[PDB]
């Protein structure tokens, strides 16, 4: 049957539905514009929870009231939702259009110490999450990161009971670091960064750069610095000591390095996704994490920009698989936020291959056994975009006699807006919402599709990091379709 084929599609709420005073500003405008989505087909809709306008107050000073009149509304439109713990800050990111910075009280003891925020060989400090250094020291008023993190999802999980037991919230997105994606702020565009710049490693901050100090003297080179010779955000590679041929990325000090570095980020996903599996225990949902897609120098040797972003995926070192791996103990699904790129839309000075970058990652995530999501990276509303995202849902086609080979969990669009309530439009994205479920019409329960949400239980056992490297060995990619069977057509 034709259903197992089906792809839900949710779509991305407006940043900003509850303002920064804690305010659900516009129900009856929303309530119409989800009316319109439901009548077109959308499984569901994805929401920021935001941390600086939950605990603003203070320390364990929740205030759950507006977004529980906006989940009720949800609801009330027949619609199911994903919520991201987002414990970012929003305002410094592409299409980012209102400023939510994490809560003020914590933003009070940055005051005094500094070095709670991600920080630049410059000296530069990012204010939009906190340095994955201070995930386990205690001196936010007794709390360590984690612990702020865990409390807050715990919160959530009591104060919504009744809409997790009424089953209206599908899948827990925790946010991981800037935009919400478990990678460092390589790419800041509130320092001037612009596309295709290599971006500048974020492990200056004194938790981090104490700790590599500590690390290289135990590997035998006390006298090893962190990298003096990377260049800055929009550099270029072959203009820098580090990254040029024969540079040092490819030195036993420059491995040592991006290895120390990229692990950083496994552990601090492995560590924070251990708390949202207790908090959210028994609950009908799945967790989920983002992974960004860094496309540019994606294909040179050096893979520059997913270098400084914390993923060391080279050529001949998969830097995304072991990620995956990581995920599987926790049954956690894998969101890609890149997925209706193509290759040739991109500057060729840019050396970008979206299209390479996507096979591999999916790829690997079904190597591991886990699930993958997807979103698109940028607002798109033409037929060749929907068509990419389509292509990518189901990679070899639909199955005619079963489910598929290879099939997405989910793709969620950005983002609801007035642009594509738009006659034409909105028109384009109900083919795609059509193509994406296989020609069938909108299925209210998952579990015709396959997509049964059983109780959330207990990780499994801690994997060791040398069995998490393990998956950097490169594989090759499933084979994917030159183009959809699925079209949307123009
Ligand atoms: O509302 C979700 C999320 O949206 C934005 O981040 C996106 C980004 O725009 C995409 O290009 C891609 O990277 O996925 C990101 C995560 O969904 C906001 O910047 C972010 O704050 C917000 O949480
Ligand atoms: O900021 C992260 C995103 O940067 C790029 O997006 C470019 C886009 O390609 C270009 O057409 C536009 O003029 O500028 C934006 C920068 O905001 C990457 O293409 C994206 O993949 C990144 O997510």
């Amino acid at each position: 049957n034709m259903l197992l084929n089906y792809v839900p599609v949710y779509v991305m709420l407006p940043l900003g539905v509850v303002n920064v005073d804690n305010v659900f500003e516009d129900p009856d405008g929303l309530k119409e514009q989800l009316l319109q989505l439901r009548a077109a087909g959308v499984d569901g809709v994805m929401v920021d929870v935001w941390w600086g306008i939950i605990e603003l107050k203070g320390p364990k000073q929740y205030d759950w009231r507006a977004y529980r009149s906006l989940l009720q509304l949800v609801q009330e439109c027949g619609l199911t939702l994903q919520a991201i713990m987002s414990f970012h800050q929003c305002g410094g990111n592409v299409g980012d259009i209102v400023n939510i910075p994490i809560p003020q009280w914590v933003l009070d003891i940055g005051e005094s110490n500094h070095d709670i925020f991600y920080t630049n060989r410059s000296g530069t400090r990012n204010k939009e999450y906190l340095t994955v250094g201070v995930d386990n020291e205690p001196i936010f008023h007794g709390r360590t990161a984690i612990e702020i993190y865990s409390d807050y999802m715990k919160s959530f999980r009591e104060n919504m009971s009744d809409f997790l037991e009424s089953g209206l919230i599908i899948d827990i997105e925790v946010g991981l670091g800037p935009a919400g994606e478990l990678r460092y702020p390589s790419y800041p565009q509130s320092q001037g960064w612009e596309f295709p710049g290599i971006g500048e490693f974020q492990c200056y901050d004194k938790y981090l750069k104490a700790d590599f100090k500590a690390a290289v003297a135990r590997a035998g080179h006390p006298e090893w610095e962190l990298p003096d010779d990377a260049g800055k955000y929009n550099d270029v590679p072959e203009s820098t000591g580090f990254f040029k041929s024969n540079g040092t990325y490819v030195t036993e000090k420059g491995k040592f390095f991006l290895t120390w570095y990229s692990n950083k980020l496994l552990n601090h996903g492995d560590q924070i996704l251990d708390e949202a599996n207790k908090a959210f225990l028994g609950c009908k949902v799945k967790l989920a994490i983002k992974v960004s897609g860094i496309h540019w120098w994606y294909k040179v040797e050096n893979h520059a920009a997913e270098l400084t972003a914390g993923y060391y995926n080279l050529n001949d070192r998969d830097g995304y698989r072991p990620i995956a791996r990581m995920l599987s103990r926790h049954h956690a699904i894998l969101t890609f936020t890149c997925l209706e790129m193509r290759d040739s839309e991109q500057p060729s000075d840019a050396k970008s291959g979206p299209q390479e970058l996507v096979q591999q990652v999916l790829s690997g995530g079904w190597r591991e056994d886990i699930r993958v999501a997807g979103e698109n990276a940028l607002p798109r509303y033409d037929a060749t975009a929907y068509n990419q995202i389509i292509l990518n849902a189901r990679p070899q086609g639909v199955n005619n006699n079963g489910p598929p080979k290879l099939s997405m969990f989910g793709v969620t669009y950005l983002r609801l807006s007035d642009d594509l309530l738009q006659k034409s439009n909105f028109n384009i994205f109900k083919k795609f919402v059509l193509k994406m479920h296989a020609d069938q019409d909108y299925c209210a329960n998952p579990q015709k599709y396959n997509h049964a949400i059983t109780p959330l239980k207990p990780s499994a056992p801690k994997i060791p990091i040398e069995v998490l490297l393990e998956a950097t060995k490169p594989t090759l990619p499933f084979p994917w379709l030159p183009e959809t069977d699925m079209k949307v057509d123009g």
